[PDB]
């Protein structure tokens, strides 16, 4: 229907990858060659192409880093993650007292982490970091049910990568009072954090160690706190795209 | 003869390998570009392509994982194997004697298995495995020619992976008598199994140790049994295929 | 000048590598595409390239096992090699007394060794392998200069791949007399040999130990002989070859 | 605009890959395709690609020894670093006394060392190597302020590849004084090198053990001495090439 033409034009640029069937290509005439890359492995397909349940089917894999090419002027669908959003971790465990002590010692010390994975596209770009964050102190490890804990939860955060010792702690809020920990109370931290491109490991703590809570029930550094991260996650569009997929077009 | 033109649409798809010099893609003037991956090495050639006795003449090589394009229109003939069904070990030692202890205790007492790797393809889809089995039990380790042994085969197959623990016992048949293991008298143990994708670890087993075994002949758990798995193998078609080869095509 | 067309047809071949710059591709007015895989690294040029001491001019290197494409219609050369046969050892010191005590007792031993991969295109294809061969025992370790030796140097090579223990013995003469070692009497140690493909393992050796070495000098297995191995090699086109270059034509 | 046409011609050569947004590819009619290798990560783009403060947009990477095509005829920038010049080393410690006693030894002791990875587009070709070379002994370990220090800094450089021990001198001025070491009063090391392809180990060293260091501060070989290596450097258009990409151009 149509004859082949030279491309004169090259033009380079990252798409964001998000959730669901999704369009990686519109039909556009004067497209002649797209050379792609996806830093994660993704699901190619025409119209037909469909992601009921997590299973994609009129889809073929290419591979996380696999360069590949599409030739055609049409429409191309993709598919990589179901996820609406980005969640790090979900911790039923109560999560430990801790100084900023340096990761080595956070890690000798058995305080459970994950790391985030900035692409070069959210190099020293601010994205939020949240949790869902659940106080529970009445009865817990026996302490009194009127005892006031003060809490004060944070991230410990690399600078340099998850090879380097320090760390940045950041936090939103303090609370103080005796804390039932119903799921309707739970609270949300939210901080900006910018960070340089690469792996930054992140240390989910309790940073206030009560006077109370030592006297009562012996807590100490590194003890279990009265503090549960529920939930870690993003929201931010930085951070709940699955990665950027590096396309070259040629075009007449 | 044919000018060439320009593709609107992308087609992705699975292609079922199987044995023999077979047609990959058929003639279609539509046809413009084909971008494959097979999970085998495979031989690819035009109609001249050959293979009498394994030996592939008129085709060349791609590797396993390797992807590679086709941008004729004409026809495109394939080979991966002369194997017309799957058959995954025969075995001429007599199987143990085994209780669900779990995968680590099984191979930690050296009962041979056989991994099957179920495809995406092929994740959450029903199939048949069957095993060709004999018992002998007339003057075996001297045991009586008329002491009637029960057996039960089974098939211990891993739930998860080949790294998680836990067993499932799949069975067919039982059978009582003095077994006399002749050729023409074999059994058929028949199950369908359903598996999740991925690598899944199976031990032919005997479940059924018999008091007459155990006060004539000293028989007990992981002994060698009365039962031998000569064959295991698959003649249904989902797992007969030798896999499927991973297809992009575009098309005007 | 020429329009572009489709292509019909596809044509799977191997071609020979051959040493110098030799051309890969005629100009063919129906070839628009060859993918093509070299077993070795392989340099590619139009009809400037040269490649005078081994120094390639005007071309580029593909690495050896990597896929790449040639979509032109015209002449293409490639270079590999400036070696006319396959040299497969020179050897200054003497070689050592053997029997067939098997691979791992040669190696155990120190008896020098050479591997020969052959590739699915010789797979059970027979072969000329020689030897020059130099016997001298006049004088050495202080053996009489009229002392009679004999000598039957051989090849002992594995007839599985070179993790297999068995050894099979390939000769093709036996020499009697007082050897001076001049380099103008060397002999030819001239044997065809058939072998599976894949790697097999090369021992050469003296399989004759001489009463009077014995005696007088005190020889034993495993001991320097009077024969010398001065190069092992092949004039065989089979042989010579640098391997073969795996194609894929695509033509209107 | 142009209708697509055949390539008959093939040409193979090398581009030196420079500093900033560069052209990789000129506007070029005949130009159907180019495959092209770049032995380092190179950002590929149009006319709208930018590196303002080594922050490219506008581009797409493609991996150190990925193999990549461009099929358009226009215009196509590359860019792989921001540096003018190669910077082997800074140091701010005391380079250390060395006789040339070979590689093992001169690492056994500490001796900071660099290595020099020599493409085979500069096999045998001679080039700059640079230091900018501080003497300071006025004072120095308590020195006195008029001791006069013979230096004479040297490379010494493997003549095979890191692996090999043996080590050539090389040299071009010698000093006589009481060295201040003010930073105006630097010295330049420079040396014309010739090196086989591959990788070659640098130690940059004094080489002259005065007598007056000796007896007032007990100076000895391996010890700190009173030059230097403030830069380490080359300015030569053979080095401070960041690479070459290796091309494959087909045109009509
Ligand atoms: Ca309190
Ligand atoms: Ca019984
Ligand atoms: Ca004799
Ligand atoms: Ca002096
Ligand atoms: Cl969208
Ligand atoms: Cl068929
Ligand atoms: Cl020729
Ligand atoms: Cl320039």
């Amino acid at each position: 229907q149509e004859q082949t033409t030279k491309s004169r034009d090259v033009n380079s640029f990252q798409i964001p990858l998000r959730d669901g069937v999704r369009e990686l290509l519109p039909e556009d005439a004067s497209r002649n060659r797209a050379s792609i890359k996806s830093p994660v492995d993704i699901w190619i397909g025409g119209e037909n192409m469909t992601a009921l349940n997590g299973i994609v089917d009129g889809g073929r894999k290419f591979e996380a880093g696999q360069e590949f090419q599409i030739n055609t002027f049409g429409s191309v669908n993709y598919w990589v993650s179901d996820e609406e959003i980005r969640v790090f971790k979900e911790y039923s465990a109560r999560a430990k007292y801790a100084q900023n002590e340096g990761r080595t010692a956070l890690e000798a010390n058995n305080v459970p982490f994950f790391d985030i994975d900035v692409p070069p596209e959210l190099d020293g770009v601010p994205f939020s970091l949240k949790a869902r964050v659940r106080h529970k102190s009445k009865g817990v490890d026996g302490l009194g049910d009127y005892t006031s804990i003060s809490v004060k939860p944070a991230f410990y955060i690399t600078e340099g990568d998850e090879t380097t010792d320090t760390l940045i702690k950041y936090t939103s809020y303090g609370s103080t009072g005796s804390h039932s920990g119903y799921d309707f109370d739970d609270n949300t931290l939210d901080v900006m954090v910018t960070l340089s491109a690469g792996v930054h490991r992140v240390f989910p703590v309790e940073t206030e160690l009560d006077y109370d809570a030592v006297q009562e029930v012996q807590h100490d550094w590194y003890d279990e706190s009265f503090t549960t991260f529920i939930e870690v996650y993003s929201d931010d569009p930085l951070l709940t795209v699955k990665g950027y997929a590096q396309i070259l077009m040629e075009r007449t």
